[PDB]
């Protein structure tokens, strides 16, 4: 049932590899081959020079679940291989990059490189274990690539329903028309909003208990590219609220915090700042969040929720450019020495940027257990401070 495409310019060896992976043809699609413990299809995308790379590409980023991004380990990373990549770019499908023939290589921004030979197979197993990784996280229900999808977690009666629809409600917003999601255009944009079945799941079901209901809210973030975490201002935080955000934050998704009913609470000149470090005292793990305050009652400031999910979103996504990355990491120790440890220090060598949603990057070091959580931390800040990021975690792995 899942999907690959082999994606790469020509005379790398993908005909090569594609025949030896593929079996009979299917009615173009072929099933796996016979000699493999993995059970999947695979679509050939056959069909100037860009011109040609990009319509391969591109019926990849359609069809397929999973692209091997395939580059010649002889002939280096060319330019033409780093034209792909910015072609790739443009998918949130997970790409593995093949090194055929046998850095730079991690210059491509598609992380970990797999070595392998069309000759007599070697590297291929761990290439397909990488590939197969991804195929539990295939979406049971796919949206084109433009839509963004978000959720809205909260514990019962804060407001979700009500806040969903004073959002929908806007003049910015044509409501559209799986019966579980909404669909909508914001400023012309596409949205959806997953599960607001469950949200309505009340009147048709008495909630006899809320494990049912916890569980589906993480499906439902699993779902999503952005988590809207709501509060209710009357009553304050609770155990509940720390577990599912904990749970998106190590999901890896955008995080935006909403407090509602902000109509509600007894307010002098400092309710408002008192209750944001409340918030951050109790989700000390969501600092990137922005903390929003509204009424989806009386309105006030509602129209601040979907561009606050747009910028999280936006950052969610974001890839930077490696030679800035790296002057940002060498300003850093500059302005900072890194760790010792008896007699050695930690250096670091180079930086680049892995994978989006969530921004992931590896630093080259000495040797990664020199590199503190401390040490960690600090360069995440100077990453923030230099590119932003509000609104996503981001990841950072010291390699050797
Ligand atoms: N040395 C070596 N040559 C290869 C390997 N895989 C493919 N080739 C050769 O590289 C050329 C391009 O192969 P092909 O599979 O047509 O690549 P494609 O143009 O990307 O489909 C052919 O002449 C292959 O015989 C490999 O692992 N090692
Ligand atoms: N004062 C006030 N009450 C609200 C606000 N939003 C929702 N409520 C009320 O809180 C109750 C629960 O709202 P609902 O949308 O069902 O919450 P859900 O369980 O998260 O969907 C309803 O009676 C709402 O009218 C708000 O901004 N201010």
């Amino acid at each position: 049932k899942p999907v690959v495409a082999i994606v790469g310019r020509p005379n790398v060896g993908k005909s090569t590899i594609f025949n030896r992976i593929a079996g009979e043809r299917i009615s173009r699609i072929y099933s796996s081959a016979e000699w493999l413990n993995y059970d999947f299809n695979l679509i050939d995308t056959g069909g100037p020079f860009l011109a040609q790379i990009r319509q391969q590409a591109e019926i990849a980023m359609d069809e397929a679940d999973v692209i091997i991004f395939m580059v010649n380990g002889r002939e280096g990373v060319t330019a033409a291989d780093e034209e792909v990549a910015k072609i790739l770019y443009r998918t949130k499908k997970p790409v593995v990059l093949a090194v055929n023939k046998l850095y730079d290589f991690y210059s491509l921004g598609f992380g970990e490189p797999y070595p392998i030979s069309g000759t007599h197979g070697l590297g291929l197993g761990d290439l397909l274990d990488a590939v197969a990784e991804h195929f539990k996280n295939i979406p049971e229900t796919k949206y084109n690539e433009e839509v963004i999808q978000f959720c809205l977690i909260g514990r019962p009666n804060v407001g979700k329903s009500s806040l969903v629809n004073a959002m929908l409600g806007e003049e910015r917003v044509i409501v559209s028309n799986d019966a579980v999601d909404t669909s909508f255009t914001y400023n012309q944009q596409e949205f959806v909003i997953v599960d607001t079945a469950g949200m309505r799941k009340k009147g048709k079901v008495y909630e006899t208990t809320e494990k049912y209901s916890v569980l589906r809210a993480l499906k439902a973030i699993d779902r999503s590219e952005v988590v809207a975490v709501v509060l209710d201002g009357e009553e304050g935080i609770i155990e509940q609220d720390k577990r599912i955000a904990g749970y998106a934050h190590e999901a890896g998704k955008a995080v935006v915090i909403v407090v509602n009913k902000w109509d509600a609470v007894d307010k002098d000149e400092s309710t408002m700042k008192e209750f944001e470090e409340n918030i951050r005292d109790h989700f000390q793990f969501l600092d990137y969040a922005p903390i929003l305050f509204m009424s989806a009652l009386t309105k006030k400031r509602i129209h601040t929720l979907m561009p606050a999910i747009i910028k999280a979103s936006e950052n969610h996504s974001l890839r930077v450019q490696t030679n800035v990355l790296n002057d940002v990491i060498m300003d850093a120790v500059a302005m900072n020495p890194t760790p010792t440890h008896n007699g050695s220090r930690l250096k670091i060598y180079y930086a680049t940027q892995v994978s989006v949603k969530p921004p992931s990057f590896v630093v080259f070091v000495n040797d990664p257990e020199l590199m503190h959580f401390s040490y960690e931390r600090f360069l995440e800040n100077r990453i923030r401070d230099a590119f932003g990021f509000e609104g996503t975690p981001i990841k950072i792995f010291a390699r050797a």
